[PDB]
């Protein structure tokens, strides 16, 4: 699958960098047991998506976008391994190869929950530290994207980017601020709290970021 | 992915049967949000693999092979859901749609381990009973296929299918029988126990079935 392939490629480039290897195409080809031509094809596709840039010396430099994605795949891999050894107790000799697949199906919601249920997510069972925890959020998701009712917590209001200041007090009345558990629902978006019902507007809807 | 697609189709046919619906192509198309033509294509491919037979009334009858596979996917789905609600504690409104992907990456080894770690695997969180536990083995794997050293347990010897009776006593000496924890290793296959080292031959290697 194209997506899964790219994710696998990005993770590979990440690993090599972490191991100290120069991410050269032939190295990635070897590690992924893919042929040079095949990887050139895939790498040539990643470039078109602004995911990687083949440096002047044929080394693959991950663009910020590609690295952000590569990181998320490492986090989903690592957490899968933590889950597999710690909870499931899968043979340590199977844990990694299995994780190589789980990283493509594990959602951020599951990841966040694993950060909860697991005793220690500092490193993977293989001693490689777990990246992207800050990015995972364990800032926040914008209400417009995160909002059926549900009770999240206000991570940020971002009143500073506001042009419309009418609902500032409407928020202050209901007592909605940073850390305020509130119940949202896209219908427009209305976030209730203190029995109060604050129906938001587009601008605030796009700037108020909440956590799960 | 072709395999994942077929697995998804087989599980769908299983579900419908379980719900009491007649597995008709248009029903599968609808449930999978696939088009009639696309499903006809995939179903036409499953036939070539002896996985399904389009009955005289256009209803898809799963061949024993297809059903055996369909079942394994239901087990891997169900156990994924049990894992997700019971251990991870994922929002029950996400559990199923997530599981629809996990069932394609979860291995029998993981399944067996989940049958261990989970409190109750009688039914899925959705009340549908978990099929294929007997087939999962929680008879056994043939030593030739299951055998680095590892200490499994003899599920069956199948001396009855033996033409060569030379190692019967060689086994009885080492005290290798049903329930005998032994250490195997393909080098040929040698299963040690009681300090004894019993190097097996092809015939017994293919008939002695052990569990993990
Ligand atoms: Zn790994
Ligand atoms: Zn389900």
């Amino acid at each position: 699958d194209l997506v899964d392939t790219t994710e696998m490629y990005l993770r590979t480039i990440y690993e090599l960098e972490e191991e100290g290897v120069t991410p050269l195409r032939a190295r990635i080809a070897e590690r992924l047991e893919q042929s040079g031509p095949t990887v050139s094809q895939t790498v040539a596709r990643m470039e078109r998506d602004g995911l990687v840039v083949v440096a002047s010396d044929r080394s693959l430099q991950m663009t910020p976008t590609g690295r952000t994605l590569a990181t998320a795949v490492m986090r989903k891999h690592a957490l899968a391994e933590r889950l597999l050894t710690d909870i499931i107790g899968l043979d340590i000799n199977k844990v990694h190869d299995e994780a190589c697949r789980w990283e493509h199906v594990m959602s951020d919601e599951v990841e966040r929950r694993l950060v909860k249920v697991l005793k220690d997510v500092s490193r993977s069972p293989f001693g490689n530290p777990i990246p992207g925890l800050d990015e995972l959020g364990v800032p926040g998701t914008r209400v417009i994207d995160a909002a059926m009712p549900r009770k999240v917590r206000i991570v940020q209001i971002n009143e500073i980017f506001q042009v419309e200041t009418d609902q500032f007090t409407q928020l202050l009345d209901a007592d909605i601020r940073v850390g305020s558990e509130v119940e949202i629902v896209d219908r427009h978006i209305t976030l209730s709290h203190n029995g109060k019902d604050v129906e938001l507007l587009d601008d605030l809807a796009h700037t108020i970021r909440i956590e799960e």
